[PDB]
């Protein structure tokens, strides 16, 4: 059961200890209601610092899946991605998914949709955090990410986001699409219209 004990986290702050990481986690995940016992549901945190990753350990295989409900939670400024392991295979008789939801975590999973957004031209020194309030003025998010280099951590100025309510959608494009912000302008509009 080692691979359904642990999950990938990605984009996490850059010099952060795997000591400070287990804390956060093992927090959140008391303050959440998710922990299921006395004691550290995290009991390890592996960090790769060169490639930007962490992989969490837990004490038990449902603690695990609970956990997978913190995808998208802000760390240090951050929007933490957190996935399976690629070779996680659910067992049988174990739920894969969540049963709970944690207030005001917008998930980093943003499937192509009718109504995802593109929103194009941030300045590269806003992070996931600024980028994701930005939004959350128009209304709640159901998910959101800010693209980020995979190798310096920078931001690329484009990010994509889904809004709970479908008719938000446009409220932000009407807000948003065209402000001028220095040399750039923002473009936001449905992601359909310009994926490639």
């Amino acid at each position: 059961t080692r691979q359904a004990r642990r999950l990938y986290v990605g984009n996490i702050p850059f010099g952060i200890t795997e000591e400070a990481m287990m804390d956060f986690f093992n927090a959140q995940m008391r303050l959440g209601g998710l922990t299921q016992a006395p004691g550290n549901p995290v009991l390890a945190v592996q960090i790769n610092q060169d490639k930007n990753f962490a992989f969490l350990e837990f004490r038990s295989v449902d603690e695990t899946t609970q956990a997978m409900a913190f995808d998208g939670i802000i760390f240090q400024g951050q929007s933490l991605k957190i996935r399976r392991p690629h070779d996680y295979q659910p067992l049988p008789g174990m739920s894969e998914n969540p049963s709970v939801y944690v207030p005001g975590v917008v998930s980093t999973v943003v499937p192509d949709s009718a109504h995802k957004l593109f929103i194009g031209g941030l300045p590269n020194y806003l992070n996931d955090d600024q980028v994701k309030e930005l939004l959350t003025s128009f209304g709640p998010l159901k998910a959101f990410n800010l693209v980020k280099d995979s190798a310096t951590g920078l931001s690329k100025g484009y990010a994509f986001c889904e809004y709970v309510d479908i008719n938000v959608t446009d409220q932000a494009i009407a807000g948003l699409n065209g402000m001028q912000l220095g040399d750039k302008k923002l473009l936001v509009q449905r992601a359909s219209v310009g994926a490639k």
